[PDB]
C-alpha cells in the first residue's frame, strides 16, 4: 500500500479497490496532485489510480439517478470514508433492506476503494424540516411551491451580500445530505 | 483482441464483431482518436475498425425508423455497452416478443461488436408522464399539442438563460430514453 | 517531549496525542512558529505537529455540530488547557451524563493532545439572562425575535463609534462561552 514516490504522502487516503486498484480519494488538491503527477514517474499505471468527492458526486447523479430512479436517495455521506453512509428518504424511498443489500455493492461499484457504503433511512419529515427550520434559523422567509418530488422553497425579497448568503451557505450542505431535489431552493429578488 | 499499437489503450472497449471486425466503440474523442489513428501504421486494417455511439444513433433513425416502422421503439440504451437494452413502447408497439427476438440480431446488424442486443416494453404511460413530470418538476408549462405518434409540448413564456436550459437539459437526455418522436418539445418564447 | 531544535520554547504547550504525536498548542503566532519552522530543521516531522484554537474552534462547529447535532452545546472552555470544560445548554441539551462520558473522548478526538476534556452542563437561562443583562450593562437596548434553537436580540439605533463597540466587544467573548447560536445578536442602525 502506497506504494508511491510522490511525497508528501500526508493526508492520502489510498485503499485499493474491488478489482486491486489503490484510489487516492484525498481531501485536498495538493494531496491529489502528489498522488497523480507521480503515476508517469515510478510507472504507477493500472493499479494506482487517484480519485475524488466531486467526480464520486457526479456519479450519484448519473448512475445513482438511473440505476434505483424510485428510489429518493439524499446523498453519499462522506462522514466515513471507509464506509460512506448513503442517506435515504424514509418514505419516499423505494428500496427495502432486503434490496438495500444489493445496493450497497452497487455503491461499491462507483466507490470501490471504500471497504464498503453504508445505507441508512432518514425522515423525509425531517428533510423538509430542516429546510424549514433552517432558513427559519437564519432569518429568512421562504414559500412552499410543490414540484414533483418535492417541495420548491422561494424566499422573498432582494437580500443583501449577507443576507443571501445566509441562504446561499445553507443550502451548500443541504443538498450534500439531505438530496437537491426533495427541496428546491431559490430566492426571489425585488425591490 | 486489441493487438493495437496506438497505446493509450485505457478505457477501449474494443470488441470482435459478428464477421470477426473488431471495433472500438469509445466513449471519448481521444479514446477514437488512438485507436483510428494507429489503423494505418501497423496495418490494422479491414479486422481493426473504430466506432461510436453518434453514428449508430443515427443508424437508429434510418434503418431501425424504415425496418419496422409501426414497431414505436425509444432508443438504443447503452446502459450495457454489450447488450443495451432496446426500450419499446409498451402500447404503441407492433413487434411481439416472438418477432423482436430477430429484431436483436437486426439490432445486432447495426452493432456487430456487442455481444447482444436487449429489448425491453417500456409503458409508453409513463413516456408522457416524464415529460409531464420533468418539466413541471423543472417548474415549467407545456401545452399538449396532439402530432401524428405523440403529443408536442409546447412551454409558455420567454424563459432567460438558466430557465430555458431547464427544458434543453431535460429534452437532451429525454430522446435518448424515451424516443424523440413520442414527445416533441418546444419553447414558445414572448415578452 | 520537546524535543524541538526551534527555542525560545517559552509559552510552549506541547504535549504528546492520543496517537503520541506532540502538538503544540500554543497561545501566540510566533510561539507556534518557532514550533512550526524548526518541524524542517531536524526532521521533527510525522510525531511534532503544531495546532491552535482557532482550527479547534472551527472542528466545533464541524464535527461536533453535525455529531451530536441535537446536542445544544456553547464551546469548549480554554480554562484549562489539559482538560477544557465543554459548557453544554442545562435544558437544551439531549446529551445525558451517562452518554456525555463517550463525547468527552469525541471531544479529545478533535484535542488530542489535551490529557481529557471536561464537560459541564451551564443553565441556559442564564445563557439568555448574560444576554439581556450584559447589553443591559452596556446600556443597550435589545430586542427579543425568536428564531429555531434561541432567540435573535435586535439593538434598535445608530450606535456610534464606541457605543457600537460596547455590543461588539460583549458578543465577542459570548459567543465563545455561551454559544454562537443561542442568541443571535445583531445592531439595527437608523437616523
Amino acid at each position: 500500500l502506497d506504494s508511491l514516490l510522490g511525497q508528501e504522502k500526508e493526508r492520502f487516503q489510498v485503499l485499493p479497490g474491488r478489482d486491486k486498484m489503490l484510489y487516492v480519494a484525498a481531501q485536498n488538491e495538493r494531496d491529489t496532485l502528489w498522488a497523480r503527477q507521480v503515476l508517469a514517474r515510478g510507472d504507477y499505471d493500472k493499479n494506482a489510480r487517484v480519485i475524488n468527492e466531486n467526480e464520486e458526486n457526479k456519479r450519484i447523479s448519473i448512475w445513482l439517478d438511473t440505476y434505483y430512479p424510485q428510489l429518493a436517495y439524499y446523498r453519499i455521506h462522506f462522514d466515513e470514508p471507509r464506509k460512506p453512509v448513503f442517506w435515504l428518504s424514509r418514505q419516499r424511498n423505494t428500496m427495502s433492506k432486503k434490496e438495500l443489500e444489493v445496493l450497497s455493492q452497487k455503491l461499491r461499484a462507483l466507490m470501490p476503494y471504500a471497504d464498503s457504503v453504508n445505507i441508512t433511512l432518514m425522515d423525509d419529515v425531517t428533510a423538509a424540516g430542516q429546510a424549514e427550520a433552517g432558513l427559519k434559523q437564519q432569518a429568512l422567509p421562504y414559500s412552499r411551491r410543490n414540484h414533483k418530488g418535492g417541495v420548491t422553497f422561494v424566499i422573498q425579497g432582494a437580500l443583501d451580500d449577507v443576507e443571501i448568503l445566509r441562504a446561499r451557505q445553507f443550502v451548500d450542505s443541504y443538498y450534500r445530505t439531505w438530496g437537491g431535489r426533495y427541496v428546491q431552493f431559490a430566492i426571489e429578488l425585488k425591490d
